[PDB]
């Protein structure tokens, strides 16, 4: 009992590891560096980008979350054994909570705990994101009446009804921030005959991105290639064209929630129509998106406090829960 127990949640952009008493204790990349011809992995997150930025050569970038057993097992490895820094005398390993994705099969999960174990844990869980999200936001979702989260990422947006420690339904669509950067690439390439890049795009959608409703956010100067000639152009954009541009992946997040509370028991639904909606995740930044859900589901909706640290978190309270996932895991052999 001397290890502490540890919580990962290894995401698209950041990995977060809370050790039980102490909290957050690591907040680092999710990337490797692999060797360019052996394509073996030489170094994982703040030691990867230090190595990235020394540029030795032979060297590949990767943000491999979006994974494998051996990359999951080595980047495992690595934020276990950095985060803990003590040992227990008579088991010097820990328990160790893993965020897993919304939708993971049970042979799937089997292979996160196998590379988990693999990688220095005593024994391994998982806990689906949209779960994490809602008991790190503070959702009462122990308590026999509907909760609703909705955690918009990087490469999902996943949807959840929670009552009683456990999801009664939930819709998960691969559409996030990444979609949202795309469309507004498309939008400006049909628009202005301008090809924009990746850095770009996901400024635009940070500085003056919006869900609607976009009066006084502003303009932006923004630079890219003239698709006929094929150089740099600079042109202005607006928050009004932007929030057009991402119309449809906005609605496309607004109809599942929508799709989500249709299926879901009515009482549950009257719970959280009593509550309210709370998003989590990086998309939940996006400029009134809560006015906007509300305002197409009559709901009440609202930002979770700590939108970006809510599911590290709950992955780190889920372990004064071991008892339930365990025998989740035990459902999935």
């Amino acid at each position: 009992i001397g290890t502490k127990d540890l919580g990962i949640d290894l995401g698209t952009a950041n990995t977060l590891v809370y050790v039980k008493g102490k909290g957050i204790v690591l907040r680092e990349p999710s990337v490797v560096a692999i060797q360019r011809d052996t394509k073996q992995i030489v170094a994982v997150g703040n030691e990867a980008k230090n190595m990235i930025g020394r540029t030795p050569g032979n060297i590949v970038a990767l943000r491999p979350m979006k994974a494998d057993y051996e990359t999951t097992a080595t980047m495992m490895k690595y934020y276990i054994r950095k985060a803990i820094k003590t040992k227990g005398l008579f088991a010097g390993k820990p328990y160790v909570m893993v965020c897993v994705p919304y939708g993971i099969t049970a042979v799937e999960e089997r292979a996160v705990i196998d590379a988990t174990r693999q990688a220095g844990a005593r024994d391994a869980y998982t806990i689906e994101e949209p779960f994490a999200a809602a008991i790190g936001a503070n959702l009462p979702v122990w308590e026999p009446t509907g909760s609703m989260v909705v955690d918009i990422g990087g490469g999902t947006t996943e949807v959840a009804v929670i009552s009683l420690g456990g999801i009664v339904t939930s819709q998960s669509i691969r559409i996030a921030g990444d979609e949202m950067d795309e469309a507004i690439i498309q939008y400006i390439r049909k628009s202005y005959n301008l090809m924009i890049g990746e850095r770009t795009a996901e400024a635009i959608k940070m500085e003056i991105g919006s869900a609607g409703n976009p009066e006084g956010i502003g303009n932006m100067e923004i630079r890219g290639r003239d698709l006929l000639t094929g150089l740099p152009k600079t042109i202005e954009i607006s928050a009004e064209e932007v929030a057009e541009a991402l119309r449809d992946t906005v609605y496309a997040i607004v109809e599942s929630v929508k799709n989500t509370l249709e299926k879901t028991p009515p009482e549950l639904a009257a719970d959280i129509m009593d509550r309210g909606i709370v998003l989590t995740g990086g998309g939940a930044l996006l400029r009134n998106l809560d006015k906007v859900i509300s305002q197409e589901t009559d709901m009440p909706v609202i930002v979770a406090e700590n939108p970006l640290d809510c599911v590290a978190i709950g992955t780190g309270k889920a372990l004064d829960h071991i008892d339930l996932f365990k025998n989740k895991a035990r459902d999935h052999r």
